[PDB]
């Protein structure tokens, strides 16, 4: 197609100027984030027991609804968890599946059976909710003039805050953890001793005072059911302040313990809608925080603490930055061997629009701009400019070696190359589609924007077979005689060039001379890239200083609020001393369990990477710091997930082993079993490190209810709960404690501090009838040692096992080994792979199936290329001399086979087929011509020299700045540098000095003949 | 192309390769299912009122939700099941609305009339499962020995079994036909009645104690103060043990509540599935159906089934085998296998055919490797369309095959000639032939397509049908051409080697072929022109062949589909309404070991307590597979027969009437083998009107001759106490609700206080009533209803027993009440005529009663009335598209004349073996069609050639059939021997491939013995009346 717009070079502007301004919006409308999701549908669903021992919540709660879960359509499996007071059930469903149709689904199932679930789980509601746990940002608003309550602050922030950033743009939630004000019933522990508390009767009192009309405009605006008006409510001496309530309640709603670097504020958390540019919406939050901020009292600063969109916006603005640069330094080489301004002008013209374009097809399908989207890009540039400067370095050499006008040498050009351009697309789209394939998102996007620059060289098949050569056909002039080669440096250099380009074809003539010899050296090359390859850890993704390190307070099952805030406070002294924190905020409970008293989160930001510089201060050193020295005392466990990576699914060899099925075996037998099985992995080689990643039983106590005395006397078991509850009893609520605001009344002995343990199966109870009569008469109270939380896999009681591969053992291979070690283990337990274990076993081999379609397709078309059968084997023989620079650099370097060394080795080996077919398809047509094969390839490898150096030159200087990336985001940068300048290097010089040989020895092997 | 493709045979063979790799993923990755995809979506809403008879439930339970789901979108009809303690909604949505959307929609409906649902049906759940109405699959728990018993069985399979079967993909309702081993509580009504205490009060107190007892949240979390110790303590009195059931305090007297469970129940850790008794080859076992979702593949969800429970096997206490004894996806296996081994075959035929006349190997070869290059690409294209692998896609590569191979043979044929005649090398004549021959081959191609091209435009569930094997067929021959235009002109460049020097006409028997063929094509050109020589007489012998075509056509019964041998059939053993389960399984096992001693049958899966027209203690199924086809390839032993035989042996057993049906065709569309009428009640009749009109119909089908096995599925009315509530009595009383009415109810039924942890589990808590006290008479009565002031107000205040004849459930189709009547077609009479005689005798029936057809029925009548229009525009279409191939508006007639010939033949060969107007038919009539007319434009272009050239116009007509004697017998022969192993297949799946193969291989020999004798009249004729110029 390239002679229609040769001749129609406004017909091809066009098309160029809509592929510019489709890209232009596309970037307007593409979404933003770090990483693209990946993980498989997950529905979470939570339910809260009030005052519920974790062995009764599985029986009721758990159990029930994980049984009726089972049927949902694409269900891969379920996992469950039974704490004291709450339980969670995730049901991860198989990808394919909508979340919210699977959500809607979920809750009519619940629905199903929340008739059979105990009364005060459904007065709470069970909550089902499509996974989303990233909290992106976050803003907190300390007592900046130190006159402010933090319920005081909260209140501020839900007043306007709260609405504000809700209309914020791309705001998916903006949940809240400020206390608030509830009541807290603050009775007298001996209240049933000395009359009785009864506090169940009096609260049904209050429910039923509150009451408001039936029928229509009259109405009752009279309702008491606040502190002030508790004296008022009649609470059934007895408890009011008419009757004997005294100690009335503090603290208001104890909640979240929020503090920003040791300053009070208030907990107002905020998640990204999925969707959004997440730079930008930062930015819309900051402005409206800006106004809000002028709003304010002059006492509620508004803080940002945590804002993951730093990180994506600075890892953007390096790719873009590399992008810009790599541009330029294409314009620099292009200069110093052209030395033709508008020569130099053409591809810095034609690659953007071909990466527009890319943009444009990445919106059409849905693709989010990510980093690995980016990162990406920034590979194929180097394949845009390569195509662009041989096509326009084949146009000027014929300006030069000949006298063609610029419309005849670009006639002349088009004629040489277009065919192999073609075949070349053909051959790049089947070696990076294949990556789709893939189960892993990750390689789906890698393609996808991969396959599309090829494409963008395909776009290139509409610009570089359209475009190009038509600006070829205008922008260029001929060349004024050799006024282009001065005395200058260009001038010395263009002669030194001519220069080393005989040394060059001296040299191959050599090599050809003999090749077997060059053979043999192409065959240990071979070994060599075998033995580097095997010799390579493996991982998915390198992990970087995202600029913030998240904490965690694992504390004893419940410690006390004070407790727990001076372990908070320990620990962030501890980070406020040692430490290059910039935002220390900390919120009470989050963490695993949520709302958690013994739980806390330190979301702590770090510094610029510029001043933490230093390897001791990169986060890795820094979550170094932490968890041991100060951290790592035995009832605290203080555990900082070291940069929680985004994408929180790569596991190199993790084995996610349950012992799921329970076949009736106690919970004791399947203790016992679990320790024999670790045991025993530990002894056998193929397993490593294996562990029982489920806390291990912490001390208890039991109480055996005197249910059957309380059948013989007036005693309810209800009234046995009631007395706990003037004991050991809260987490009853209220209502209405402020206007329509709904807050929460609690029961509390002896006020805030009933300061009581032997309590336990001491205090009275009075019967139906009013006789005081010690339930511990006939209830026991008893030592125990029960787990922390039950958890279920599949409706099977389970024993979540960790473990990894040992060294240089297959993962498949150790999971066989794993099912053997089971194997023999008491009847009735069973095993089930979870996650990457289950995902692998799926399917494991799709790697070499479509590796291999893809070299078959591969030799096909080149096959077609060249019309023979035999010249394409040398192509196909190219691909190991690139991988070998990769090895090499990747081994230096010490670096492992991440996802990017995987995908950067593909990039060049695409560069190095595009070389390597340039040069065959040349050396073909010159010995179709009538030269023998040895002087055809001789004059091919003599031509295909120079664009072949410019454009690995270019490439090469390109990768540079990522290869030699310093922090923030370097640890991505610098696996995509390493890899690709390796490959480049190697790839190139033995390139130049192999395939030639190649095609020689395919020529005397297969006896090619003219046509 | 030609050109192109002929100086790069190595770009050729790189496409052709390509292709293949192609067509090999594709054949990886298509889906297999016996018929393409017609099932529409399907919602069943399930609820339960227990102690509520059938009139209960309609009125209180399905008539409202039923009034609530109608006005759903979509919604193509609604199927109402009103039994006795039991409430089943069939909602069937139109074809193509998301099933996961319209489930949504339903649960929303549910959600707007839960309130007005009774408290009870809220509790035991309305389950809205997007599931089909057929098992297919079958799980049976065997136990090895007595270590096992059904309990424990069933309890197994539960416990393990029941999720694994539920959390597999496609699978979407598993039934439970086995035991649930959950807490069983028998309390005395005498005993209760003799203390003075309501049943629902004891429940009350059982369901009280059952209840987890909680603690609160101080001394652990928030703040404990000084509880260093974890001191949570720890709830220790759930009762598990039927002791501690029995333990539960009942009203405590002065001297204490001595009164427990115990005292007035009998508390065991039984079975809660007392209904369902199921043994497999007369050995007890665990039965758990399954039923997969609509849209499922339903073979590799079989697949996935069976690996899950081999799993479970390994898993399986020892002891414990599982067993599939009745699948339906293993005919669809067998079936597709053996048309894939028949396709092979025709290619082989082929092949003989083509060496046979072209008698060299490398000329015969082109062709053969230009077939499965377009099959592939087919298969890849249908993979492309979502098309699965069908019965009818692989009809349509069967019938490829012949219709394919014709343009390479054109091609060697032509370049045979230029490498022979002038001398030129394999590339010049191969280039020449194909400038000459490329038009010719695409307008060949596309009056080809042009003749499918209405058939894909067929609507509804045959539309699919149609659209399946028609785009299959076009596109393989498009395949087809591509190749003769691609890789045949490079591979007879290059493959065909110069005539062998000397060619003496292959001395041999090809010799003998060759002189033997010159002979007939010298008295062919003789009877040719004997022909042409009275145009007048032949002309009218075609009009006659006109008219007989007419009168066949005419005279053929219209059917849907023909019935196979699925090597599965069921058993429905009724017995009357009440008859005790124990001699209902004694019934049965007498029919199993019948089964056993006679019939051929592999599996006799027999449950106790299911049946399709309903579930009862009466009611009974036998599950059979049979044995192995080949095993049972006599026709005694074929499904029908046995189906007969077991008929006729428990015939005449009014006591027990077993009926017998095969495993019904088409089972996505409808669960009855035999058509299924709805003869509902638009106007308000009335219920015994209704009867009347039933009974009616019923007895003129019996008299009917085209009417066979006609009866009203639901079972005969039985006497039963017509227990009434009114319930404004309970308003006087005090009670104002129907929770303790229910709670009485119940206990006649099924009352449950709630679930117990069991083992790993959870199983239930039943009480119901002592079976002997239970079925007291007066029992209701004796009773007395707990008023809202615990006072005893006597049940009997607003309880009237009065006994009388009820239906066991109703039925409420379209919100209209109907009866189905399932029948089955006469011998003799196709499926079409069974229907329209049900149609005709309905004509009668007082008014208010209307007709009504659903599942397989209703898509027949829809398929019956766009029939013909389609072919009319096939024909129209082939005409126009002649008429631009021959550049005029009076050649085209001849070819279009041609057409009647293979009409006629394909209704010679389907009255000879008796296969009726079904829509394999109709497929091989508009193939056969297409390919007369192939053979037509074959004579008539050389005709009209020579006609322009000067030859007179029966000497044109003369010369091009001599020419033309030979390739239109080959192309015929191929097309013919590809076809012949369907029309002679035997086994599993020989039916439809016996069904297409007869049709179209009449077809193609009278569309060739007539055509050739024909076709030169034809151009004649026309030539002489529409004065063809020499232009």
């Amino acid at each position: 197609m390239a002679r229609f717009f040769i001749d129609r070079p406004v017909f091809a502007w066009v098309i160029s100027l809509l592929i510019v301004l489709a890209g232009v919006l596309a970037i307007r409308f593409l979404p933003v984030a770090q990483y693209p999701d990946i993980a498989p549908p997950v529905v979470n669903v939570s339910a809260s027991y009030p005052g519920a021992s974790a062995k009764v919540v599985e029986e009721a709660v758990t159990a029930i609804i994980e049984r009726e879960m089972n049927g949902a359509p694409g269900l891969l499996y379920t996992k469950a968890t039974s704490s004291t007071g709450q339980a969670s059930l995730t049901l991860t469903f198989r990808q394919g599946v909508n979340a919210d149709l699977a959500a809607v689904e979920v809750q009519n199932r619940l629905k199903i059976v929340e008739s059979r679930l105990p009364e005060s789980v459904r007065r709470d509601g069970i909550y089902v909710e499509k996974a989303a746990d990233s909290i992106q940002l976050i803003v907190t608003l300390t007592s900046s003039s130190g006159r402010y309550d933090a319920m005081e602050l909260g209140e501020i922030a839900s007043s306007n805050v709260l609405q504000a950033l809700r209309r914020v743009e791309g705001v998916g939630k903006v949940e809240t953890w400020g206390a608030e004000y509830a009541m807290r019933i603050w009775p007298d522990p001996a209240k049933l001793t000395s009359m009785n508390l009864s506090a169940s009767d009096l609260v049904n009192a209050v429910r039923r005072h509150n009451a408001r009309l039936t029928v229509a405009t009259v109405k009752v605006d009279d309702t008491l059911v606040t502190p002030e008006q508790f004296g008022e409510i009649p609470l059934r001496g007895a408890i009011r302040l008419r009757d004997v309530a005294r100690v009335e309640f503090g603290q208001s709603e104890y909640g979240f313990v929020s503090r920003v670097n040791q300053m009070t504020a208030t907990g107002l958390a905020v998640k990204m809608a999925p969707g959004s540019n997440a730079v930008a919406t930062a930015k819309r939050i900051r402005a409206t925080l800006d106004e809000l901020s002028r709003y304010f009292p002059e006492g509620v600063s508004y803080n940002i603490p945590y804002d993951t969109s730093a990180f994506v916006e600075i890892s953007i603005r390096k790719v873009v930055s590399t992008l810009l640069e790599a541009m330029l330094l294409v314009f620099a080489v292009m200069y110093l061997f052209m030395q033709n301004f508008r020569a130099t002008l053409i591809p810095t013209l034609v690659v953007p629009v071909a990466l527009l374009g890319t943009f444009t097809v990445m919106l059409g399908l849905g693709f989010s701009i990510n980093v690995l989207t980016m990162f990406g890009m920034v590979l194929a540039i180097g394949i845009l400019v390569d195509d662009a400067i041989i096509v326009v370095e084949n146009v000027e050499r014929l300006m030069a070696e000949e006298g063609l006008s610029p419309h005849d040498a670009t006639v002349k050009a088009m004629r040489q190359i277009s065919g192999a351009i073609v075949g070349i697309t053909v051959v790049l789209v089947s070696v990076f589609v294949p990556m789709a394939f893939f189960s892993g998102a990750v390689g789906n996007i890698y393609r996808q924007f991969a396959v599309t620059l090829a494409v963008s060289i395909g776009f290139s098949a509409f610009l570089a077979l359209s475009l190009t050569p038509a600006l070829c056909a205008t922008l260029l002039r001929p060349i004024d005689a050799d006024h282009h080669e001065k005395r200058g440096f260009f001038g010395w250099f263009n002669r030194a060039f001519l220069r080393l380009t005989g040394r060059y074809r001296n040299a191959v003539a050599g090599i050809l001379a003999r090749p077997i010899r060059w053979m043999l050296v192409y065959a240990l090359v071979i070994g060599v890239v075998a033995l580097l390859f095997v010799r390579l850890p493996q991982a998915f993704l390198p992990e970087e200083d995202q600029g913030d390190f998240m904490i965690m307070v694992m504390q004893p099952e419940g410690t006390p609020m004070a407790e727990t805030m001076a372990n908070v406070g320990d620990v962030e002294r501890y980070l406020a001393e040692h430490e290059p924190v910039a935002y220390a905020y900390a919120v009470g409970g989050f963490s695993l369990y949520g709302d958690g008293t013994s739980s806390a989160m330190i979301f702590a930001t770090l510094k610029d990477w510029s001043e933490r510089r230093e390897a001791s201060q990169h986060v890795g050193a820094i979550v170094e710091r932490i968890n041991q020295r100060f951290a790592g005392l035995p009832n605290r466990t203080v555990y900082a997930m070291n940069s929680p990576p985004l994408p929180d699914l790569g596991s190199t060899s993790g084995f996610d082993f349950r012992l799921q099925d329970r076949g009736g075996v106690g919970y004791e037998a399947l203790v016992k079993a679990r320790d024999q099985l670790l045991a025993r992995a530990a002894e056998d080689p193929r397993l490593a490190n294996v562990m029982f990643a489920g806390q291990g039983e912490a001390p208890q106590i039991r109480l055996d209810i005197d249910r059957r005395k309380a059948e013989t006397l007036g005693v309810s078991m209800d009234e046995i709960n009631t007395t706990l509850a003037v004991m050991f009893g809260s987490d009853y609520i209220g209502d209405f404690m402020h206007g329509s605001q709904v807050r929460k009344v609690v029961v509390q002995a002896d006020g805030a501090k009933r300061l009581g343990i032997d309590d336990i199966g001491r205090l009275h109870v009075r019967n139906e009838q009013g006789e005081m009569v010690p339930l511990a008469t006939f209830a026991k109270a008893a030592w125990t040692l029960g787990p922390p939380q039950l958890t279920r896999y599949n409706g099977y009681p389970s024993f979540n096992l960790e473990g990894q591969a040992a060294p240089g053992y297959s993962s498949g291979e150790a999971m066989q080994a794993m099912e053997q070690l089971m194997q023999g283990l008491p009847e009735g337990i069973a095993h089930e792979w979870s996650g990457q274990s289950f995902e692998e076993r799926l399917s494991g081999a799709q790697a070499p199936a479509l590796f291999a379609l893809s070299v078959l397709i591969v030799f096909l078309a080149l096959a077609a290329l060249y019309e023979s059968w035999s010249i394409p084997l040398a192509v196909i023989l190219v691909v190991p001399l690139g991988v070998l620079g990769a090895l090499l650099g990747v081994s230096l370097r010490g670096l492992p086979n991440d996802i990017y060394f995987k995908v950067g080795l593909i990039t060049i080996i695409g560069l190095s087929a595009k070389n390597a077919i340039l040069i065959i398809e040349v050396a073909k047509d010159h010995y179709q011509e009538g030269m023998s094969l040895l002087q055809a390839t001789l004059e091919a490898a003599r031509l295909r020299l120079r664009p072949i150096v410019m454009t690995s030159l270019a490439f090469g200087f390109g990768v540079v700045p990522l290869a030699l990336s310093s922090g923030a985001g370097s640890g991505a940068q610098v696996a995509i540098g390493t890899g690709v300048l390796g490959g480049i290097v190697t790839a190139t010089v033995l390139a130049v000095f192999l395939v030639p040989l190649f095609f020689l020895v395919v020529g005397r092997l297969f006896r090619l003949r003219k046509a």
